[PDB]
């Protein structure tokens, strides 16, 4: 639910750019079959940026329905305005989602005090578990360990998706929070390392197209079988890297289509179709993982 | 008008975080009297992030009304979803604004091709002049000179607010575009250097509180009197730096309150009030500028 | 010998800037008593930059003598000219040192091919074990894992001191080299993490003044007792950080004097005496570690 | 002479890596005929790193002899140990050189106070004019404008080669120093911008192969004819960038060989021969410049 391999699931679209219900069902069945621990619905990989709040909510509710109690669903609820983050969060109160993934405000670059006040206010307007999400290369700001420790004192703030790729954060945060605060990687290429350092899992892009391997890798990691896990990680490493050869989720949506998991690889502008060079790059990474 | 000193104006708020018409009127009278070339309404400094589109529109319309033809108004119209950017632009058709300031999509990190398609689509569906806006430290992406060159060929894409603070961009862009394409600094601390290299003005935070000096400095720069302009810049430099000692627009709103230009220095979360240390830093910068 | 806690030992000086034999003896006895695994003589922390090759060699030979077979000694042998690195290395052939610590050429920024040719040539002129040393913030270049794997095929190239602070390097290098290739941290603040990821020890600055704790921490780490080790690491973390409050080895030399381990904290220009603020900072970190 | 186009001259070598007098003569005749203001002998581009002090001295003396009063010679005298820098400077007293180019200590990363004491001590023990040299990407340290300001008060510290490529440094330094303190670019790609902001010339790698164009460009810049200068800069820009496609001076020595200016393109390790891909890149840049 908040450990193991969690997929940051794509929002499959038809050629018109609207959610494709048949493709979403196919993906969710695949994750249930694959042993994926949970689904993050309309996070970064799910094109939260280009979906309006109504469309965002429709996708989450549809995912919840299709999941049909077979796998937990976490809604993406991040916003760079606190009032807006509260409003979006309130849409999913009493919905059936098990928690929220809420990113540090992007673009307006709040202070550490501002981040504290932002997340505290959000948590105070919901009973839903809150997972913080730090990704400075996308947001322009960096939620530091000290502020994480401060927020972890709030009752329903229960974990962090740490996507810096800076592995020193694991033990910097861990020593500042209680033993049941969840530490999740948001960086596929360093996620096994993250887990070896004491992390509890990964919210993953790679898991969209290698769900079984990812689930297997995180199981081995949790059991301390890191050498065995590294064999899988090595098989997956080219995808960990090349799924960002062009901006996420352009590569992973193409990979889904290629594996027959979705009907179309359509995205919304300003995301654009994958280049020819990108195709071959991603195809080779799929081949290396033994999926094509 | 798209040259000289252009103010990225604050959106002055009462204690409930709602637009204060009386303070806004005062600021606009101040800029008319101080020789400011134009007003950017609801840009980054105007808290575009924490205003909804209705409020955003209201502020712009109120700004136009109060300006009453005495000073040109440019609307912030940027969005990280192309469809949203387009529809926000439609709100201002035949409103009376002279142009739009439109930022590179933030948070979703489109490719150069994606940025091209984004701005081309926006420009397609309006007659309004478009000023591109690059600020990688806030957005997570960087509109490179090559792409600015491609976009400058679009009839109503007329200029760029370049806020990297990387001065090599001035002539990299200039050689790729026509002589009437406007190059504007979005980094106060390097804006005079920017103009000396060939830039045509600045979209300024400092101009909020040092409007006359900024107008004069920019005019001198345009006339090639860089030594004379630089004496003014030296007095203003502490302000250029310290107006970002805490997240913009926290320091500049406090400065406006201290000068009596606005009733309150209230912002919306996740912006928080200025620290005591910040007050002292900014106050010292204001005195260095001869404003207090 | 090439695992556990290895000290990058200071070169204690008299007020005239020459090696202080009594202080060096005191330090070496302290490391023998403390359980330090080995000494690195005239590395970065030993002021290799400001000692000429004759003085460098005198210090190494003196350290060897004073060690008197009680603790292994590794000579610093790095140089940014390959011929110069060979010459320096040859001075210690048949000396009694157990190996060499050789840094990537600094200042002239060689390619990965250049680094390969540099280290290969050096290794070919000695029977002594060679430990590569990567520290891009000091050298201006970065020896990447792929090139490390390539060099690890050379018989007497047996390990790396990895001082990037980038923990992803551990498993990137490990998968490219044989199981007996040694992986050592060159970054005190991340060294336990480094070991938890599969590293075999640390070449340490902190160990100069907390040798017993460091030796104890690395023992626990090697035995897999990481939680117990973290208690020590937490006690030492302020030293891990504050021993670089001013340029290394200015802080650690002052700390040695303060603990009575050396007679004077004298350095050679361009290193300068510790500031008053630096003193108090380092004193507080010593207090936190329970040493003062 | 410390203005205009100053060449950071290669040290041409035979196939054994020894200085080639005949090639050096050719280069010097070339620079006398091409209007180059001065020659920097055994700077970074002259492979200062892999020449010993005797060879270093020999090259400078040979350069002075060959120049035969027709062009001023500046000696590279930088070292990361103050004592070494001082004694290297003494080798050139009454040699006939007009000044020294002395880099910030590399690898040992002194503080600003350390840099101050370093250069002050060097300047104390000579009558020769001293040109400071800042290049953080190579040295690991950054001589900031404040410290340049302090150092400029020393009688015979007369200028700075600023190689950050950060153009804000021009006027940050200029406002802290006297009007006759010389500001020279050490970054070819931004050198014209640098001069347009107030800089007095460039110490150039490009000038090795494009001496006449560089002389003319710099003269135009000094006369304020930036548009005219910039036409030349545009032809040279590929060369400005691609002469660093592989580590300097690998590309520029190859270019010199290709033009017939030197007999061989041989370097000393850890510099290695140019790759085939590099040949093609540099050759295309030379043709763009109209040199082939
Ligand atoms: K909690
Ligand atoms: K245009
Ligand atoms: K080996
Ligand atoms: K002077």
């Amino acid at each position: 639910m908040f450990t193991g391999s969690i997929v940051a699931i794509v929002t499959p679209m038809d050629e018109k750019g609207n959610v494709c219900r048949a493709s979403l069902k196919k993906l969710i069945d695949y994750h249930v079959a694959s042993g994926t621990s949970a689904i993050v619905s309309v996070g970064t990989t799910g094109e939260s940026a280009t979906l309006n709040h109504d469309e965002h909510a429709d996708v989450v509710m549809m995912t919840l329905d299709l999941a049909d109690g077979r796998i937990p669903v976490i809604a993406g609820t991040g916003a760079n305005a606190t009032a807006e983050a509260i409003s979006l969060t309130q849409r999913f109160n009493d919905s059936g989602i098990v928690g929220c993934l809420t990113v540090t405000p992007y673009y307006n670059r709040p202070s550490q005090e501002g981040l504290y006040q932002h997340f505290k206010a959000i948590a105070e307007h919901t009973d839903l578990p809150q997972i913080l999400y730090n990704v400075p290369s996308h947001t322009g700001c960096d939620l530091l360990p000290e502020t994480v420790g401060r927020l972890a004192k709030v009752k329903n703030i229960i974990g962090i998706k740490e996507a810096t790729g800076n592995l020193t954060r694991v033990n910097q945060i861990k020593e500042l929070v209680s033993d049941d605060f969840v530490l999740l990687s948001g960086d596929d290429a360093s996620a096994l390392d993250f887990m070896q350092l004491g992390g509890h899992g990964v919210i993953s892009v790679t898991a969209n197209v290698a769900a079984r391997d990812m689930a297997q890798m995180c199981k081995l990691a949790a059991e301390g079988h890191f050498a065995e896990a590294r064999v899988i990680n090595q098989r997956l490493m080219p995808l960990h890297n090349k799924l960002f050869v062009e901006p996420n989720p352009i590569p992973v949506k193409w990979a889904c289509k290629e594996l027959g998991l979705v009907a179309t690889d359509t995205l919304r502008l300003p995301m654009t179709p994958i280049t020819d060079s990108g195709r071959e790059t991603v195809r080779a990474a799929l081949k290396h993982a033994g999926l094509l």
